[PDB]
């Protein structure tokens, strides 16, 4: 009964509202999410239940390295936690029609983000694929006048050779 | 004496600070700008003068249509207006090493954004290339509880056939 689809530009505001409700994430402009649905919809997903958006994932193929999928934001409505929605979304991005397969997933996961860490490391373990965690963007790179955790880099792959 | 370069992830915060100072633009997270410099640096530019970032442009090749360059944000520090910095940045994105040439520029320009409109329409006129303005994202697509102008779609091209 949760249904999955690609976003469209018109979903921008309802996606933004979901991100704003997901305090673990850094909120971008509404326009950013319109853009994601207009231009990056092949590498993003929405989950919907009873009208409402209950999940979103944003991602893109890296312009330099088209076999690398960068996963930007994973959001699941607080009402719909622990139902497999994030894993269904990620599986959706990985089983699709693209020219190039996904050889690597890259993403950053702050230490507090337990659910996201278990999503990615659990996917890697299920598939028997290596995962590496390295310094990504440290807290010290963030603006003065704002508090932020480290964003360590997770690299999942190679999925194939 | 203004110098132009591709951004890097480490420029994220100083770029964010510039956007935040550019009230015509919608401010994204600092993390967004780190990402732009890490993954999209081939289609972004920074202008620097006496240490300070005085200009930035963000853009990407459309994943579906790699000959289309989408120009996302154009920012010029208030101290450095009317010196050709935006035009130098855009020229930079258009004269480079990519696999595919830029057949179309797409961008949105709200009515209040006079400088940006003259940038794009003036570039098109200089090059003798058509420009079209159509409904892009209307004010009505934006969130309740927030005020926003229309974002009409500008399509500049074809630059070649
Ligand atoms: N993976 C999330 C990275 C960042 N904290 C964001 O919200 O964009
Ligand atoms: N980011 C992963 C967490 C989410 N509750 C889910 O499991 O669907
Ligand atoms: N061209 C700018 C589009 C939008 N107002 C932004 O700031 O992202
Ligand atoms: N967005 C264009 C305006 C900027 N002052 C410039 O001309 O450099
Ligand atoms: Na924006
Ligand atoms: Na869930
Ligand atoms: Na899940
Ligand atoms: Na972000
Ligand atoms: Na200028
Ligand atoms: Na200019």
């Amino acid at each position: 009964e949760v249904v999955y689809r690609r976003p469209e530009a018109r979903d921008g505001t309802r996606v933004w509202e979901l991100i704003r409700d997901t305090g673990s994430l850094d909120l971008n402009s509404p326009y950013c999410y319109m853009l994601l649905g207009d231009y990056f919809n092949d590498t993003c997903m929405i989950a919907e239940h009873e009208g409402d958006i209950v999940g979103f994932i944003s991602a893109f193929r890296s312009p330099r390295n088209p076999e690398t999928l960068f996963v930007w934001q994973v959001a699941v409505a607080s009402s719909h936690r622990r139902q497999g929605i994030a894993k269904a979304m990620l599986t959706g991005l990985m089983n699709q029609k693209a020219c190039h397969g996904v050889r690597f997933i890259e993403t950053t996961v702050s230490p507090s983000n337990m659910a996201s860490r278990r999503l990615f490391l659990g996917y890697a373990e299920e598939k028997s694929i290596p995962s590496t965690v390295t310094v990504g963007y440290g807290a010290e790179m963030f603006p003065d006048g704002t508090t932020h955790e480290d964003e360590p880099l997770f690299v999942i792959g190679p999925f194939f050779n």
